[PDB]
């Protein structure tokens, strides 16, 4: 429930640790 991975889910992937794809960006807890 945070989107503090730094990663952007545009392309529909996260490598951060419990991240969800969140568009444009990635989502964890």
């Amino acid at each position: 429930g945070l989107p503090v991975c730094g990663e952007t889910c545009t392309l529909g992937t996260c490598y951060t640790q419990g991240c969800t794809c969140s568009w444009p960006i990635c989502k964890r807890n």
